[PDB]
């Protein structure tokens, strides 16, 4: 009688976009804000006026 | 059978920073704020209309 869609099958395609898909991402708030110092070891000690 | 940090001791050096030792050093707010005298000797006399 005639031709659906399921009688046609994969001869129509069904396509990608990626429109959607690229989210940005987000640093740390606190390395934004403060000095950092590097360390060489587990402990560092800084001797502040009491 | 494994090694801990405890089990290494005193290989692994504790290190050292000066970062937050620096305090700003405050003046007299009354050698700013007045104009001064060089004065070469104890006293000084200044007379005032009374």
């Amino acid at each position: 009688a005639d031709i659906s869609r399921s009688e046609v099958a994969t001869l129509i395609q069904e396509a990608y976009a990626n429109d959607l898909l690229a989210s940005a991402k987000k640093g740390s708030t606190v390395l934004q804000a403060f000095p950092t110092v590097n360390m060489g070891t587990k402990t560092t000690h800084l001797p502040v006026l009491a």
